[PDB]
């Protein structure tokens, strides 16, 4: 058995779990799998469950502050460049392109480009240590980063702060938390209200900030419901909000993963939100296309795509809600795709005439969301109303490149429209496409050459 080290303090909930604080010394034995481990505090003597993304061997390199596992390029840039950050903000990673090397990531203010990450890579000598470039080399990462926080020595700038994160979220309220009783939740600031009920900020055991979707009564069944969650229960990606629990008693209260800064259509209209550039713009609409992209691989279908249904955090990132929900809506008007309560301009017509909901209709949706990104939120067909967006598709028509979208995304729009679902792209590709939309020249990894 090794000591593990906790990373973030952990607000102890139930009985059967463990409080501990960021430094913590927790036993734990080797050969542990899932989410939720059992462990003894050798600080605090106490013994409980612990999430097993907290905490991380003791003296290993995942035990540092600075070190990010395999987060990916496009992330790490996220995270860096928030504007709070100053320059030398730093975080470590493994490369995505190089079997086991790892690699530096470095914010920096350059008269060209502004403020821009600068991605080292440090590559493993026989002898175990490490360089960024022969001339300067380490028996050990540690050594490495204190050494580049007292001077440049090549890089572009000492390494000064640390990257700042937030406490990852839990894989569930805490081990064994599935059907929860209404009791523990505790609704505080009522967020929005939807068709089919109300949007809630809440704590779960006073203890975990929560989102809490309460369901109008007669929506859908409890039975039915619950079936479904135990699908979505299963579907964990960092860009789908995650389903934590449920109330099964009429009315149902669905518990998830809190997101700051609310939808991305009202994020969009009003201020941050007025001045944003396409370049993250594109970066928020390949964060959904990584979402559905999972949900694809999953062979699910979310069946409500559109921004109204995206959540934003901090940083921009983006996150697909309330998948596969609007299946189990029985309300005869909506689930005829009729009525003032079926969102007839994002919908595929084969969904709207013949119910095929598919991943491909999905893929439609998200076409009509990237209006939605390139407008600042305008509603799709403005000259149009509902009743009369079926016929005028069925009949041909598309929209109109929006002003100020550039063409080769539009016409990425357009393989969304094409007419028969399985010519239109799959998520897999519409991530790629836009994770690449913008092709710098060769600075991928700064050249260690010399420094
Ligand atoms: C009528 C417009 C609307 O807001 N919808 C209707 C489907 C269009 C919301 C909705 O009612 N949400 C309420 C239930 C819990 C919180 C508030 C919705 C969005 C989805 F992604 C999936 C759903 F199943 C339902």
């Amino acid at each position: 058995v090794t000591t593990f080290v906790a990373l973030y303090d952990y607000e102890s909930r139930t009985e059967t779990d463990l409080s501990f604080k960021k430094g913590e010394r927790l036993q734990i034995v080797n050969n542990t799998e899932g989410d939720w481990w059992l462990a003894h505090s050798l600080s605090t003597g106490q013994t409980g469950y612990i999430p097993s993304n907290y905490v991380a061997p003791s003296d290993s390199i995942q035990a540092e502050e600075w070190y990010f596992g395999k987060i990916t390029r496009r992330e790490s840039e996220r995270l860096l460049l928030n504007a709070e950050n100053p320059r030398g903000t730093f975080l470590v990673r493994e490369s995505e392109t190089t079997k086991g090397a790892y690699c530096l990531s470095v914010s920096d203010f350059d008269n060209a480009k502004g403020l821009n990450v600068k991605h080292y890579k440090i590559r493993k000598l026989d002898s175990g240590g490490f360089y960024i470039t022969s001339r300067t080399q380490f028996n050990s990462l540690q050594q490495l980063v204190a050494y580049y926080s007292k001077h440049a020595d090549g890089l572009c700038h000492r390494l000064t702060t640390v990257c700042p994160t937030s406490k990852p979220q839990t894989q569930g309220l805490a081990k064994d938390a599935w059907e929860i009783p209404r009791e523990s939740l505790r609704l505080e600031v009522k967020l929005g209200q939807g068709c089919f009920g109300e949007v809630w900020m809440g704590t779960w055991n006073g203890t975990t900030r929560v989102a809490i979707k309460t369901l109008k009564p007669g929506t859908m069944s409890p039975e039915a419901f619950l079936q479904e969650a135990q699908v979505m229960k299963k579907l964990r990606h960092e860009k789908l909000v995650q389903l934590y629990a449920v109330v099964s008693e009429e009315p149902i209260y669905i518990v998830t993963e809190y997101m700051s800064k609310g939808s991305l259509l009202d994020f969009l209209k009003g201020e941050t939100g007025k001045y944003l550039r396409l370049p993250q713009l594109v970066d928020m609409a390949a964060q959904i296309a990584s979402g559905m992209a999972y949900v694809e691989r999953m062979n699910y279908v979310h069946r409500d795509l559109r921004a109204a249904n995206i959540l934003v955090g901090e940083n921009l990132v983006c996150k697909v809600a309330d998948f596969g929900l609007a299946r189990l809506i029985e309300d005869n008007e909506y689930t005829a795709r009729q009525g003032a309560k079926f969102p007839i301009k994002w919908t595929a017509p084969e969904a709207a005439l013949y119910g095929r909901f598919t991943i491909k209709s999905d893929v439609w949706s998200f076409g009509i969301l990237l209006t939605e990104l390139t407008t600042k939120g305008r509603v799709p067909y403005p000259g149009m109303v509902n009743r009369e967006v079926l016929d005028q598709v069925e009949r041909g028509y598309r929209m109109p490149c929006p002003p100020e979208c550039p063409e080769s995304l539009h016409d990425l729009m357009c393989q969304c429209w094409r007419k028969e679902p399985e010519e239109r792209p799959t998520f897999e590709y519409l991530q790629a496409f836009l994770e690449d939309y913008f092709t710098s020249t060769e600075p991928q990894y700064q050249p260690g050459e010399n420094l």
